[PDB]
């Protein structure tokens, strides 16, 4: 197939109380990320309910499905309690 | 608190095989909700690996936090297998 732009969706289990911590992880790889070849654009959301599943969802925009794969290759070598994630790569289907 | 735009963020679990079947009833729902003062835009999102544990994610976005809840009581009354939402409202707090 043809590359084409590719949306992550990275939702977060975040430990009780361990919010800001959470953010601070998070913008740590951000900032690695960043600076890949083909990121594009980021939106980390957080919830208006601190009860939420997932207290902090990640949005972010790449060129395509090659440049987030081989920018998530490199940050397992560049960065290697209880926060969990969930990533995936999607495509927008309807509006 | 003053109003301000809110994400929706919605992540389903589709059943295997039911991608379709779960778009349309999506579409059905979306269809009532656009409808709603205060509805501003929507993106379904579809997963690029078949087994990504969210096949669907729909992140819309409302004017505000009073329009989203006074449209998702009117669905209840409006529109009432194995498909499981997840929805909660967020902010965008880093990008
Ligand atoms: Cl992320
Ligand atoms: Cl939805």
């Amino acid at each position: 197939g043809m590359s084409a732009p590719v949306t992550l969706i990275n939702p977060f289990k975040v430990p009780a109380d361990k919010l800001e911590a959470a953010i601070e992880y998070w913008e740590a790889h951000r900032d690695f990320m960043a600076q890949q070849p083909g990121y594009l654009s980021t939106q980390l959301h957080q919830s208006i309910d601190e009860g939420a599943t997932y207290q902090l969802i990640n949005v972010a925009i790449w060129q395509s499905e090659a440049d987030f794969y081989q920018a998530a290759q490199k940050m397992r070598q560049a960065l290697g309690e209880g926060l969990c994630g969930n990533p995936a790569l999607y495509r927008v289907i309807r509006t």
